[PDB]
Parts: C-alpha cells; structure tokens; sequence
C-alpha cells in the first residue's frame, strides 16, 4: 500500500516546519492540503551512489514493516536531486531524555521500554531482517504523553537476510544498561548506582552483553527472561464491538477493505489506541501479529466459555490465509468501529489516498494500481455497486455511501 510518486512533493504537502537534521538530508513536518494530516518528511540527497542504495534498500526494508513499536511509512516521492519518505510523525521526544532530566528508569519502568525494544527486534528478526543500528538516536517516542509508546524510526543501515542478529542484541543491553543507571556501559560493570538494581537485571544485561557473539542470548531468551515476565507482569477488555465487527470484515467489498486498512495507519495510537492495546495484550509471543491460538486462549481467558460458530469461522480464516496469522494494521482495520470511522473528515484520507492524480473522482486506471485478470472482475463488481452515477468512476458522495452502507 505504499506508493512513490515522481510529482511535486510540494503540490500536495504543505512544509510547515524543519524538525532536525539527520546524516543524509533534513527531516520536515509536513501538513497534506487535502486531508489535514501532519507527516514527518524524510528528505535524501542523491549524491552519491553509495547513499543512494542504501536510500532505496531502507525503502525496501520499511515496505515490509507493521509493527506497534516501529515507525510506519506511507509514501514516497523522488526527483533528480532527492528521494523523499512520506511518514509517521512522532513526538520529538528521545528514550533519554527522562533521564537528563529526573535520573536513572526505575525497574519496572525500564522493563516497560525493553520489552517494546525487544518485541521490535524479534519482529524484524522473524522477518530475516537485522536493524544493524540500533542506537538511542534512533528511537523516538510517539507522542508527549507519559504513555506513550516508543518508534524506532530509522532504517538505513539495515538489512534483509548470525553475527548481524546478535549485534541487534548487543545493542539492546547498551540501551538497557544506561536506562537503569543512567550511564553507558564502558564509559558490564556494576558499581555505586548497581547496588540496589535486582539480579534478575544483572543477569539479563549479562546475557545481552555477552562479549563472544555466539554465547550472546537469542531475542526469544530475552523476552522470556524472568526480568521481563515478572516486571511487566499484569484482565484483556475487549471493545463492545470487537467481535461483531472482526467477523464483518471479510465480508466488506475489497475497496472498503483497504479504506479501512489506511484510516487504521492513521489513528492506531489515538483514537483507537483501546484497540492497539488490546493485540498488544493478545500477542503474548510479543512477534507482532496474531495466531487464531493467541485470540482463542485469548477469549477463554476473557471468559467466553464455547465460542460462537460464527468466531470459530473467523479463527479458521486466519489459520487459513497467507500466513496462518493476522497483522497488526489488518487486525486494526478489521476491529475499528463505524462510529470512530464514519466522518467525512476520516474517510476523505482513504478517498484521496486512491485519488491518485486529485481529479476528484477514482478513475479504473487508479484502481488498477491500487488492486496491485480477474482484478478486472473485483473492479467491475466494484464499480456496479458503487457508481451510482455511471460516469464509470467513484467520486466522494459514492465513496461515503459505500463507507456507510450495511449490506454486504
Ligand atoms: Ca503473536
Ligand atoms: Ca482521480
Ligand atoms: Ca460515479
């Protein structure tokens, strides 16, 4: 679902403001003048080839990407000079700045932010993919309130296909370390600060820390490393219509379907933050996505005692799609409500989404490249019953009524 456009960056996106300065070209707020939507714009400059690859095997890398804990790219641009990555905008907030300001992470604070690293690396690890970079620097968390979640919001240095896996581990002891005493390691050495720290900590910092590569522990060995399960130990409350609308979802046309899969990117971590928690808390594996397993024992723990034939359908169609698991987006575009999605305001982000060249209308040839044969069938269905004009293309009153009617 990630585009690159070859247009004027600024013919769509207002720059209202210049947010730092990484090692290959400035990164801007961006504000669509359509939407409304605030985008951090990652520019590249294209000078040297060398850059330039690496500039286009991060884009590779980030298409693959969704994950809670990882920042979310939505389009690109290019054009002689630069390549620019439409994406997520977080806060400006960095892992420690806390600590320059109030000291040391107590335990379980500290856990709370390894246990998202953690989740992050074995999702990319489970994906083949090694981060290589894995600094503070490169960590940024998602907006400015205290619950925040933490992003790691760069990829230029990773890799998709050992010794790579390990250094990811590596790095996250480095970041562990400081946290609890506010220091970085060689600059495992526990002194003054270390003497009320708990062994459980020690011993994970150990592990991670481990100067020969192959004694070093797996992601998994973290995860499962008694610091994490007892510090972060915590019960699931489902939305009260969770269920009804998990069922709905594949019986939606294939067009509403990815409209809701795009308004999901964009409100996971506000107004549908109960839902982005609620996987959290399903995904007991911490791998990102979810097994029919994970929400089966998931409903038992909840109290649901012989699972409706119904449910039973939906946990079969996850067992039996591409993967035998449900994403993080498609879990969130499957479980939001109408009453958070049904506003004009929301649902013209999906419409100018597919309103590629900004007629104002989505012409078949649009479709066709959103659509990734019998494509042709799903767009002509499509069209039947949607175009209530037949003008042959879905303009935004048709989008909104589709958007809004109950019929399957
Ligand atoms: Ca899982
Ligand atoms: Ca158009
Ligand atoms: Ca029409």
């Amino acid at each position: 679902l990630i585009l690159c456009h070859s247009g004027k960056l600024e013919d769509k996106y207002i720059i209202d403001e210049k947010l730092g300065q990484g090692t290959y070209g400035c990164v801007y707020k961006g504000i669509d003048k359509v939407t409304n939507q605030l985008y951090a714009i990652k520019e590249e400059k294209k000078d040297r080839l060398k850059n330039i690859n690496r500039f286009f095997q991060e884009i590779e890398i980030m298409k693959k990407l969704d994950h809670p804990n990882i920042v979310k790219l939505y389009e690109t641009y290019e054009n002689d000079n630069y390549i620019y990555l439409i994406m997520e905008l977080c806060s400006g907030r960095e892992l420690f700045d806390s600590i320059i300001e109030n000291g040391s992470f107590t335990e379980k604070n500290a856990a709370t932010i390894m246990k998202q690293i953690f989740s992050a690396i074995f999702y990319l690890h489970s994906l083949n993919i090694v981060h290589r970079d894995l600094k503070p620097e490169n960590f940024l968390f998602q907006s400015e309130n205290k619950d925040s979640l933490l992003k790691i919001i760069d990829f230029g240095l990773s890799k998709n296909l050992k010794y790579d896996k390990k250094c990811d581990i590596w790095s996250s002891g480095v970041i562990m370390y400081t946290l609890l005493c506010g220091y970085p390691p060689f600059y495992c050495f526990y002194e003054n600060d270390w003497g009320s720290i708990s062994s459980d900590a020690k011993n994970l910092i150990t592990k991670l820390l481990t100067y020969n590569p192959n004694e070093r522990c797996t992601i998994e060995e973290a995860l499962n490393h008694p610091w994490i399960t007892q510090m972060t130990k915590s019960h699931v409350e489902l939305s009260s219509t969770l269920l009804k609308n998990l069922k709905n979802f594949k019986k939606e046309n294939e067009l509403k379907k990815i409209a809701l899969t795009i308004i999901a990117k964009h409100l996971c971590d506000v107004e549908i933050n109960n839902l982005r928690n609620i996987f959290i808390a399903l995904d007991v594996d911490n791998s990102g996505t979810l097994s029919s397993q994970e929400i089966l024992d998931g409903l038992k723990k909840i109290g649901y005692q012989k699972i409706p034939p119904d449910i039973h359908q939906v946990l079969r169609d996850i067992d039996s799609n591409a993967s035998g698991q449900i994403h993080y987006t498609d879990f969130l575009a499957a479980t939001i409500d109408k009453q958070t999605y049904l506003k004009k305001e929301v649902c013209l982000i999906p419409f100018k989404f597919f309103d590629i060249d900004g007629n104002g209308k989505i012409s078949v040839e649009e479709l066709k490249r959103i659509f990734g044969p019998l494509i042709d069938k799903a767009i002509d269905s499509l069209l039947q019953e949607v175009d209530l004009n037949g003008d042959g293309e879905i303009d935004f009153h048709e989008f909104m009524l589709m958007m809004s009617k109950l019929e399957h």
